[PDB]
């Protein structure tokens, strides 16, 4: 993941998408010196940040949970937060509520999904079924990671707007396994559990 990337995280609750984030993604961002913002919206994450009570606190603290009209507010509070801390990650727990399928588009979710590097903001989104996102967050991701399934629906959508063999490839996940998808150079890699 380059600082600036947008990684798609998908799978069934319970499959290992926090765990990933908490052991393989937060310690990697903070061994190259690379600021985040996790937005929480069910805390689980607690530990890895200073726990915001403000906009200001987005801003000002390195590494920040923030506890959720607001992802406008967000939004710009993170632009603001990487002018101060060079490009900075911003970790969306459940990017169903923003990035719903079938929903419209702000000018702020635009920005993320399009103007990324300018704003100086990666993006990690996660989601529990493929169908959630709007197809465009599959077509605007640099790096997409799948746990198990085989709803049949799921892999008709993996298939259509992912990868054909990644929708073969999904159904035979182990536990906590996971297929990464290379979405610029289209390559897959089925890794083994994060330890
Ligand atoms: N690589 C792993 N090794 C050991 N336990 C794991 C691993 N990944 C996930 N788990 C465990 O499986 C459970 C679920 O993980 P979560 O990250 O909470 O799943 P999520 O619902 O996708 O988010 C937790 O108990 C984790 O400790
Ligand atoms: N992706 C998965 N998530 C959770 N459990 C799994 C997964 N894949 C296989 N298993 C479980 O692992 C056990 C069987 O593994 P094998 O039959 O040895 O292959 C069963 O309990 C399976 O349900
Ligand atoms: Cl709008
Ligand atoms: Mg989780």
């Amino acid at each position: 993941m380059n600082p600036d990337d947008i990684v798609v995280l998908v799978g069934r609750k319970k499959s290992g998408k926090s765990y990933l984030i908490k052991h393989y993604f937060i310690p990697v961002l903070k061994a190259h010196k690379i600021s985040y913002i996790i937005d929480d919206h069910n805390s689980e994450y607690s530990k890895f940040g200073y726990n915001a009570t403000s906009l200001s606190d987005i801003v000002s603290k390195q590494y920040v949970v923030v506890y959720d009209d607001f992802f406008e507010k967000l939004w710009q509070a993170s632009k603001l937060h990487s002018k101060k801390y060079g490009t900075t990650v911003l970790i969306i727990d459940e990017a169903y509520y923003h990035f719903k399928y079938k929903q419209k588009v702000t000018p702020a979710i635009d920005e993320a999904l399009h103007a990324n590097r300018h704003a100086g903001l990666g993006l990690i989104l996660s989601t529990q079924r493929v169908y959630d996102l709007m197809p465009i967050v599959y077509k605007q991701a640099d790096l997409i990671i799948m746990f198990y399934t085989r709803e049949p629906n799921e892999l008709r959508w993996i298939s259509k707007y992912i990868s054909a063999e990644a929708a073969e490839k999904v159904k035979t996940l182990k536990q906590y396994h996971f297929l990464i998808y290379d979405v610029n150079s289209q390559t897959i890699k089925i890794h083994k559990p994060i330890l």
